[PDB]
């Protein structure tokens, strides 16, 4: 499924390369221009355990997932992910848990040492 297909086909986008967050493109977002550190950044996504679960969803509230790039305010690997993306972008990433919830995981949904799947759809990002 689609989390294999990420694991084995994804591309590395760390900057150490260690294959902490791998990446596949699922549609191409448009331009070139991705957004910047501390821009309003509004996506919606879906995330999956490597049991299958599907812990969250923004589709399911009916309202996008808010934040401010590049400021810890989610895990590593959205900061890194979504630094990547253009607007429109749909993109798999794969999240190992040095760059998402590491051994302390967050309950109550995610275990100790998860492994995150993640669709992740770009909407807009605007300076504040
Ligand atoms: C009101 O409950 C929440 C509290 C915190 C929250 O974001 C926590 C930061 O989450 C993350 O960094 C990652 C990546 C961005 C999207 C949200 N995640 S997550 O899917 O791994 C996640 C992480 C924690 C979490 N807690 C919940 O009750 S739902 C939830 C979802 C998200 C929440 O629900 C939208």
């Amino acid at each position: 499924g689609a989390p294999a297909t990420v694991t084995e086909q994804g591309e590395d986008i760390t900057s150490k390369k260690d294959r902490g967050v791998l990446k596949i493109v699922k549609r191409v977002g448009n331009g070139e221009e991705t957004p910047m550190i501390g821009d309003k950044v509004y996506v919606h996504y879906k995330g999956k355990l490597s049991n299958g679960k599907k812990f969250d969803s923004s589709h399911d509230r009916n309202e996008p997932f808010v934040f401010s790039l590049g400021k810890g305010q989610v895990i590593k690997a959205w900061d890194i992910g979504v630094a990547t993306m253009k607007k429109g972008e749909i993109c798999h990433l794969l999240c190992k848990p040095e760059y998402a919830y590491g051994s302390a995981g967050s309950l109550p949904k995610i275990p100790s040492n998860a492994t995150l799947f993640f669709e992740i759809e770009l909407l807009d990002f605007k300076g504040e």
